[PDB]
């Protein structure tokens, strides 16, 4: 039962609710097939020897985000930074697992309210197929009755004029947010141990999911001219940069990487794991996921677009709420409706609260393995972090908290979370040396990595990272949300929160060079070298002022 253990922890770590929730609108927005291409190419150059990389530093370093730059000290700064796009990121997460909760609540009835128009929440416009024969014509429609549901009766959208009159919280997402808060807080106060009992549930469901999807939504009136549309390559598409930047950016959401959570997660791995494995098969697993996800998605809104007698590029909307408005809709033509939705948002919820706990040990171990105080606290440290994410997350449950939800998906973790992952990987490869992290892997599993795996993490995944870092820079687009545009201030605000995020790299780096003892070059040296060879400081025995070191692959 060895290999049991081993193949549940990949299939669980392999699927999280980025690839159930981001990963579908990401994909319809970004011309479906024309995204999976810069997809599997960033996926395995850079995804695959980064995910090894965080997997084996975590492992031999016995370290959370923050304390494992002992390595180098000057880039506990990208620790931190790493652990503060994990904080920000856990402001929306929690509002999207109180979505699931309410569609769950909503769901126990024989008459889902996603079905058809006719309650207080539909407004006049509404168009209902079945109750009639069947626009704008560049419009993302809107007059559903399914995306009616979900922007009237659970956001409350139509109350808000945008993102500045975003009113006050809603009644009834409070109380969802504030049972998500409660379960997360009492499933984090006691320790990080929460594997090897009813997590087996939470890992097959979403893939069983998956299958019933496919083998339903193949078999529908639409699905053909929706999977044709999938298989259709738009280079033209290819060659602006957007869809490369939102590759790069749900890459390193899927697979955990740049937020600290996979160092935290290896610290309490067995010293003799094997890594490599580990990285092959969820990465194997996530590619194949992926590609499922987005035959399905799509075969269901080319459904939708037959049904509502609309272009397949109107049907839906392009943000957060395509998944909510696109499987209410599968779930209406299944029989039995009602259980499939209770199974399907019950699968929503299991998968959301596991990635938040993710999210939440993984800041909580960086923040506490740094400090002592706060590992003999770890129930008030819990319930503080978990307070302030809290009040940040009902900051977005407002009536224009949609708006607020964008601004951070956009924000806190894209130029910020690739910035932070590049500085990752040239701190690693290149201070602490490429041939120490391989002398390290080969201490750990027994055999030393192969000469892609080192190209990798010292050319090539740079490379990349820093060409999608400057282009999304250089080439930044106003953000949106469907029809609607936001007002500059929006954007300042958006970048400040990036840079707040991105700035704590050089800023450590100088309060490191000035609070250190000695001259330059000693400053540098204690600065470069591990903490556990400082001693080798006094007798002038640096390798990074060696050409060797630095020439060495
Ligand atoms: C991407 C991450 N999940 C893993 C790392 C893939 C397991 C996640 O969903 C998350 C990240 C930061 C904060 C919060 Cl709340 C959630
Ligand atoms: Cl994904």
């Amino acid at each position: 039962g060895k290999k049991i253990d081993f193949l549940l922890s990949v299939v669980g770590f392999a699927v999280d609710l980025a690839n159930v929730w981001r990963f579908p609108y990401l994909c319809y927005k970004n011309g479906g097939g024309a995204f999976l291409i810069p997809y599997t190419l960033f996926l395995i150059i850079a995804g695959m020897p980064l995910f090894y990389m965080e997997l084996a530093l975590g492992q031999y370093n016995r370290e959370g985000a923050a304390t494992v730059w002992k390595i180098c000290p000057f880039f506990k700064g990208v620790g931190y930074a790493v652990i503060l796009i994990a904080l920000y990121v856990g402001f929306y997460y929690n509002v999207i697992i109180a979505w699931s909760l309410y569609y769950l609540f909503s769901s126990f009835t024989l008459n889902l309210p996603w079905t058809d128009c006719g309650h207080t929440w539909n407004s006049p416009n509404c168009t209902d197929p079945k109750l009639l024969n069947g626009h704008t014509k560049y419009s993302k429609y809107k007059f559903t009755p399914a995306a009616e549901f979900y922007e009237r009766g659970v956001l409350h959208l139509h109350e808000s004029s945008g993102i500045h009159d975003i009113g006050l919280p809603q009644w009834q997402l409070l109380l969802c947010l504030m049972v998500v808060v409660i379960v997360l807080y009492f499933s984090l106060w006691k320790g990080v141990k929460t594997s090897g009992k009813v997590v087996w549930i939470t890992a097959t469901l979403p893939y069983f999911v998956l299958f019933v999807l496919l083998v339903h939504g193949v078999t529908l009136p639409g699905a053909s001219n929706g999977i044709n549309a999938y298989l259709h390559i738009d280079f033209y598409r290819l060659k602006e940069a957007t869809v490369w930047i939102d590759a790069a950016t749900q890459i390193f959401f899927s697979l955990g990487a740049g937020f600290g959570v996979l160092i935290a997660f290896a610290s309490y791995n067995k010293f003799d794991n094997n890594c490599y494995r580990d990285a092959l098969l969820t990465s194997s697993i996530n590619c194949i996921t992926s590609f499922v996800s987005g035959f399905a998605i799509f075969s269901i809104l080319g459904y939708m677009a037959h049904e509502h007698k609309v272009n397949i590029e109107d049907v839906a909307t392009e943000g957060a709420g395509l998944v909510f408005i696109l499987y209410p809709e599968a779930i209406s033509t299944l029989s039995g409706s009602t259980f499939w939705a209770v199974v399907f948002f019950v699968m929503l919820l299991a998968l959301g609260l596991d990635s938040s706990m993710g999210g939440m040990e993984a800041v909580i171990t960086g923040l506490a393995d740094d400090f002592q105080v706060l590992k003999r606290h770890r129930k008030l440290f819990t319930f503080g972090v978990t307070f302030s994410t809290f009040l940040l997350a009902l900051f977005c449950i407002t009536k224009g908290g949609i708006y607020v939800l964008t601004l951070l998906d956009t924000f806190a973790a894209g130029t910020s979370i690739l910035f932070a992952v590049l500085m990752e990987a040239i701190g690693v490869s290149w201070f602490y040396g490429v041939d120490r992290f391989s002398n390290d892997i080969q201490q750990m599993m027994g055999f030393r990595p192969g000469l892609y795996w080192r190209l990798c993490w010292k050319f090539v995944s740079p490379a990349f990272l820093l060409f999608v870092v400057v282009v999304s820079i250089i080439n930044f687009k106003p953000l949106t949300y469907d029809d609607y545009i936001f007002p500059p201030w929006a954007n300042w605000v958006g970048w400040g929160i990036a840079l707040s995020s991105m700035v704590l790299v050089p800023i450590y780096v100088i309060y490191k060079f000035l609070s250190t003892q000695g001259s330059l070059w000693e400053r540098l040296a204690y600065g470069i070298t591990p903490e556990n060879e400082h001693h080798l400081v006094a007798q002038r025995d640096i390798r990074q002022f060696q050409l060797q070191h630095w020439l060495a692959i």
